């Protein structure tokens, strides 16, 4: 309430915050939007993103690390000024690669602008705080190449999230929601040998590896109908043969799977693997079934992070109803991945919500998802009931 | 020529007792053909083809064995009354089921008639003979189940063929030809084995045999583009599935393959071999692969049986230009197997092709490639330079 | 309360009639369980339901017709001795067909049971009043050949269900739900006609219908990716040919398609319709599509009679979390289709579920959802506010 | 014979005029053979092709028209200095484009030098007449793009066959054969259009092209096993997709069919048009279907023009036992197109043929065969029985 320094006051000067910076919080938005970059090529956003840390009052006190790891990720973190438990490590992820030929019409730079968002809303309320600031590290880790690649796994691999208590970031969409089903994610490319031969002549020495592709999606086809509703197959034909007059000697083909948790990925992936095993036996062609560099897993939720997330929702206004890296995260850190509408209906992945996440109207529902995160951060820290809870809806799920 | 008893005078005396049993020989065929009985089941023409042989006269100069080995196979032997090398057995066979459905639509009942004949003509010949004639003993023997089964086969495996040294038989079709391409055959009957689940609730808890059966199918159909000209493949789901609301959990095809030697026929029927287990590794299905009972033999040409033969045919005013059982007789025993015009052009197994097979214009043509054959068998008995080129073409393309 | 004949003793009393009349609720279960009809041949089950019926006392006092528009359906009704608005109608429904080979693996045998126990404890509780209770009629009607036919159509278009205000029925599951989500269902019949030809010597004189059904899985197939993850299709080739010798002139498969509207069972059957007019024209061969007799439709949910069951069940101590022809019910009259657990982990539609249907133990959760459904019942008859929210939602959901 | 100035001496200095020109025919091969280029790029050819004729003596006797028609063909003609009925025209092809990848793997290279050599040898074996040679014009034709396009084919076109009476040319292959079973073929572009759709979020809204490839592969398919023998289908995917994440809107298919005959032809394609829509009605695309520039026809025998060539092949040593635009050609002039042996086993079109196509072993079959060509004008230009039973049989073999 209206107290000495109460918790509500600390969110309402983390609200401020976020509107005090609002002008530079969508410059920021907008040199990533006009600028669109792809996985592990963006060198303007990670420029940008870095330069945006550096120059936050008084400089330096952000502590910024260029070149985290990957070339155009970044680290960011502030704490109070104060010394002497374990202080609580609370990360903050930005977003910023975009999709080839639309831009970004997953409204990325609207996930980095969120992200920057709320870590300045938190360190505002608490150095609004008059009495020393519980231990509090505020943690921005830059996270390119979400489309294509997973930045974040990388750094899971470099370690990047060994230290921290609890993960935030939020992603547009086109409804307000505190959590929406990521499965997770297996890539495979597949290429078949057979052996050359002129169709004109000699067609019955040659084994075809055009026969071994068709097989396969035929093979796959069929499957679907045993697949869950859930589960989700897709690929294409990327070398189907070269010219005509020859028995094609090679053929390639690319599939996405995708299943709701690890056990029924690896499931899906298995009857997958048969199905190409099978077309390399039934046209003598030998196959190689090469996975992808990075499964995604699917998201974890956290019901504690969830529920405190909403309160400060409603508070804020807001009404609530693929796969993403961000689940290999919630394997490893308790986290939420909050969904919000911008004032569009356009589709991500489409070219009208490029024209969506570059609007002046979206930023209005960026910065006030931003307030919710930061809100939601106060509470874990001032609250060791959530944080407790949160770790233990986080051991719990695990178990899976 | 017109010499004390010449061969051509012999050869004359043949036809000559041909054309004396004309009328008993075409109510033969007659009997045969208007009571049409399926492979292994011929019990009526079994009973009519013992009756010929034992009513020829003198009665019992014929030494007919009746139920020989199958229950509708006969033998019937005949030779000089003579006494003291080795007697040449000169075997001529009878065939005489029909088609489903059709009735005798590949002419079986000339095929009966024309071996016969031929035993018939090549008795009378060397009956004509004033001093002893040469040790001779024909043989007839009846073959049921031609088109299904193979009782050449089953007579095979019973010893019938070892002490033949030539055998003779033809086949009535579109034109006359001393030899055309058999081909060698191996049936197949592929079972798969699911998992049966309601595929409203839980299809995916199913394993779908139906799938196996038409995965099976696209794999053999890619593959055609590989197969030889001459390579055969037919087959037909005679079971996919039940009823719509149960993922079916059995399939069963059957198929055939067809290749002009065993060597191929193998090579076919293993890339067959692979399509059928890729459909079940696909599919997650088991599979039972059952070969047939018998396996047909491509037909093994006899050069100088053939040109023999063919100068027969031309004399009495023949103009020369699938798989049998009689293909396994010709890898143990040289033989000939030509095919003769009836006056039709309807095609082997159609309906008008019984009408054909059937008619009193087929009786001509019959009897004159009965000729022809008794002909070539005196030709065997009276040439020894003939009967060893026979055996020297046996025994080089045996070398396969 | 407590107070002179209020609604909550006209609950009770409903509920005591139904457990004094739970031994003869019993032997009506176990008369339907032990001797398993099909669609359309209950003969015994009509026989058992309708003698249920002519015996409660006073004989006669239910007005009950036999063989009500068909065979092994009926009509029972009960309306208070009175006279002088309109009478509220109020429909109980009676299923009772088995499956297959399995007996009554979807219960149906406590249906029958739950919608007579219904009935008779709406009865009772009216009987129960002092004062003259309104008008009302209770309407039970026998629906045969739920699992295959669909007798409430049938019963449908004879009119029968034109006057009813509203009708109820229970269905045993694994679960209690107020409402689950049944879907519209399409049944086809597709026959291909080709041209018979002997593929041992001229198959491409052939037109091949074994490739028009095969041919047709494979468009439906690759079309699963693209269907809505609440679309299903399933079907057998049920004729795929009689012989491998002769290319097949006729095949024919048996196909179902669910969708949660109409309007979308009528897009996804058209495009099927499109994969078999396909698979006609890349083969040669004509096509027949014949559509079912009669296309089930999705249930109509009811909203304000969905709270009040729920509301009646949880006093009862209920907790709470395909296709049918009760479908084509819900969109002319408003009604609720409860599902029940009865005491079993086993699924519908199994052997074990047989067993659990015939149960002692799912005896007590029939006779539990029965006193849900009558004092729901109770519920509309003495709240007009009620009926006219029903009416409300009936009109409502009907814009579809 | 040893007349003064028979058939037979004017046959013998052909011969001995080829053996002469034996060094520089062979450095014609070579200077193609070693620089291969491809249909419609053959420069090099060209050049030295003109500049052989041009070059021949005396300068400027063969009558030289460069970049005739195409810019890579050219004409030369030779006739006696004579002047005064209609002078025999007689046409000699010249090839010379290679084929990608493995050069001259068809001995192009040498059917340029068997024409050039042959068309030598006949203006030789006439300057050695005394007295005045019949009217005669020896026309040299270098026809480009045989591989791909059908360089003969802009020529009839152009009109360059319509004054020729017949027309020689032979192609290296691995045996001498006066004429082999050259087939007609049509070519087709296949593509599919759909709609796009995230795959990820809203498969159900994309209409898949890829899907519309491989059903029409299925769907041509299991039509080979309606296809007659002699019938020839092969075709690639060449464009499949482009990423797993967006379903495919475009397909693309390339395919060859082939049938001995323009009326099997058509019917083969239109088969085959009925497999490439059908995969569109079953997909939801459209298709375009983009048949090839040039038909190429079959080879159309000539029974006279045949026995001639052999009667002279066996004489020179030559003893004896696809498709082409000559098939074009010989519709519309007399023609011969044998094959001949050049002393490899090698198969054309593989690397091993390239070897032996510029090998010296070649050089003796190709100017044998060269030799048999020139025999086989002098025939046609001295004996009018043979001209009229050439044209006998080209009027009789073009009812078809
Ligand atoms: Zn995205
Ligand atoms: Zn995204
Ligand atoms: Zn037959
Ligand atoms: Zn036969
Ligand atoms: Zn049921
Ligand atoms: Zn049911
Ligand atoms: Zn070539
Ligand atoms: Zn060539």
């Amino acid at each position: 309430l209206y107290f000495q320094g109460s918790l509500e006051l600390l969110k309402l000067r983390s609200a401020e915050c976020i509107d005090e910076a609002a002008e530079r919080l969508g410059a920021l938005s907008r040199a990533i939007w006009s600028q669109p970059e792809l996985a592990y090529e963006e060198h303007h956003a990670h420029r940008v993103l870095t330069h945006f840390f550096e120059r936050e009052p008084p400089a330096a006190s952000w502590a910024v690390q260029p070149h985290y790891q990957l070339p155009t990720a970044f680290r960011a973190e502030w704490e109070p000024p104060e010394a002497r438990p374990r202080p609580l490590h609370l990360g903050f992820l930005c977003e910023y690669d975009a999709l080839p030929g639309i831009g970004h019409a997953c409204g990325h730079n609207l996930i980095a602008e969120v992200g920057a968002a709320a870590a300045l809303g938190v360190r505002g309320a608490l150095e609004g705080l008059p009495r020393p600031p519980p231990p509090v590290k505020v943690v921005v880790l830059g996270t390119p190449a979400e489309e294509d690649g997973g930045g974040k796994i990388d750094l899971i691999e470099a370690g990047a999230f060994t230290n921290l208590d609890v993960v935030f970031m939020a992603h547009p969409s086109q409804e307000n929601a505190a959590y929406l089903p990521d499965m997770a994610e297996h890539d495979v490319t597949v290429k078949y040998y057979g052996k050359a031969s002129h169709s004109a002549s000699y067609p019955w020495e040659g084994l075809n590896a055009l026969d071994a592709a068709v097989l396969a999606y035929n093979n796959l086809s069929v499957f679907r109908q045993q697949m869950k509703p859930t589960w989700r197959v897709h690929g294409i034909i990327k070398n189907g043969g070269v010219k005509p007059n020859i028995i094609p000697s090679y053929s390639e083909l690319i599939y996405y799977f995708r299943a709701p948790s690890m056990k029924e990925l690896q499931v899906l992936t298995k009857k997958a693997e048969d199905c190409f095993r099978a077309a390399a036996l039934a046209s003598g062609c030998t196959v190689e079934i090469k996975g992808g560099a990075h499964d995604y897993y699917n998201v974890l939720p956290n019901k504690s992070l969830w529920k405190a997330y909403m309160e400060n929702g409603r508070k804020l206004g807001i009404e609530f109803i693929g796969s993403t890296d961000f689940g290999n995260v919630s394997f490893v850190v308790p986290g939420i991945h909050p969904y919000f509408h911008i004032g569009s209906n356009a589709l991500n992945h489409t070219e009208q919500y490029t024209e969506a996440a570059g609007s002046q109207e979206a930023q209005f529902y960026t910065l006030r998802t931003a307030k919710a995160l930061a809100m939601t951060a106060l509470d874990v820290i001032f609250k060791p009931e959530l944080l407790e809870g949160i770790r233990e809806d986080f051991k719990l799920k695990l178990q899976e």
